[PDB]
């Protein structure tokens, strides 16, 4: 049921000058992820994964929205909640799925930078397409993030990144929580998307600086709720709420992450059928259980390197995000 993508990055500069040569091969039209694993491409051995979707390196971020993002958007905005996570060692492409980057010199406006990732295209076609048709909406933004089991609030303009916040049980909904002062930002228009972003990226700045690897080390899950009053061309008035959590996991490589380890003995748990699940052992699988064997959509997109040197790392993953595939929900 949980679906999970492979997604490999191309080589960058610094590996081309040196001319490498992949260990990864992708086919997507097999949906299957192939590995180099004892060297030579005159001869040599090799690993093979099948998953829900396969991207190689040439794939750009227009191909990703298209096919994950827009199938998942619709069900959110039908009054589901969707969860994606980016899996994967640090430098594969985990922050370049989820958010993107801008094309340098000014080349383009943030709402057609080829180069923008699934939060900016998500926000941008959220009132592309609500505002198309007769639907009265509203949407809310969050930006949490987990530091070594510690939540930030990375969009609260009036507090600084010293300052954690308190995670309690809710006493009304089941296997649900409560995140004290958590903000939530009222996006009234596509033209309020971009600056929302830009203050978050500044706040998480200064998190690097006062937080050793932050950037590596943390998690970030940045919400999307949408209230929904449609009007069909009848009269007809359909009240939903959908929310779709976008992310962005720890790097996958190896002090501890509690929250990367609990995640990886949870998705055990349930794919092995064992009867208790410690989604409690940690903030992240507490805060997002119900996307874990729960009444969420989740996919998982898992990003891989195709260098030599990160052949541990890329099995590791791929080995990681084959077993997700056996986990239930709903
Ligand atoms: N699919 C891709 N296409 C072009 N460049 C990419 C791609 N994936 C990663 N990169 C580049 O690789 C580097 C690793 O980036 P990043 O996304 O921040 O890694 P991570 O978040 O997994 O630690 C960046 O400089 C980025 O521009
Ligand atoms: N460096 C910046 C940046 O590229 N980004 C900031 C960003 C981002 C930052 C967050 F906190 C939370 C979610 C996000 F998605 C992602 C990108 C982006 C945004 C729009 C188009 C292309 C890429 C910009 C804002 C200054
Ligand atoms: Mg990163």
């Amino acid at each position: 049921n949980i679906q999970v993508v492979v997604r490999c990055r191309p080589f960058n500069l610094a590996e081309r000058k040196a001319s490498a040569h992949s260990i990864v091969e992708c086919d997507p039209v097999r949906k299957e992820v192939s590995v180099r694993t004892g060297g030579l491409a005159d001869k040599s051995s090799r690993k093979t994964y099948t998953f829900d979707m396969v991207f190689g390196a040439s794939t750009k971020q227009i191909d990703v929205y298209r096919s994950v993002v827009c199938p998942i958007l619709d069900e959110v905005i039908m009054g589901y909640n969707c969860t994606i996570f980016a899996y994967g060692q640090t430098g594969t492409g985990k922050t370049f799925t989820m958010e993107g980057e801008r094309s340098p010199n000014e080349e383009y406006t943030w709402e057609e930078d080829p180069l923008a990732g699934i939060i900016p295209r998500t926000l941008h076609q959220i009132f592309e397409k609500l505002t198309d048709n007769g639907t009265e909406f509203s949407v809310k933004v969050s930006l949490l993030e987990i530091y070594n089991e510690e939540l930030f609030d990375l969009l609260n303009p009036s507090s600084d990144v010293s300052e954690r916040l308190q995670m309690f049980d809710d006493p009304r909904n089941k296997r649900g929580v409560i995140i004290k002062g958590l903000e939530e930002i009222t996006v009234h228009n596509k033209d309020e998307v971009y600056q929302i972003l830009e203050k978050g990226a500044a706040k998480r700045t200064t998190a690097a600086t006062l937080m050793n690897a932050y950037s590596s080390r943390s998690h970030s899950v940045f919400s999307v709720t949408i209230h929904m009053k449609e009007t069909t061309i009848d009269g007809e008035e359909l009240v939903k709420i959908g929310k779709l959590n976008l992310v962005d996991l720890a790097g996958s490589e190896n002090n501890i992450n509690q929250s990367l380890l609990t995640l990886g003995r949870v998705i055990t748990a349930l794919v092995e059928r064992t009867p208790h699940v410690p989604y409690r052992e940690s903030k992240l699988t507490r805060i997002l259980q119900d996307s874990l064997g729960g009444r969420t959509r989740t996919s998982i997109i898992a990003t891989i390197s195709p260098a030599s040197l990160n052949l541990e790392e890329t099995l590791s993953t791929l080995e990681y995000a084959h077993r997700a595939k056996n986990i239930l929900n709903k």
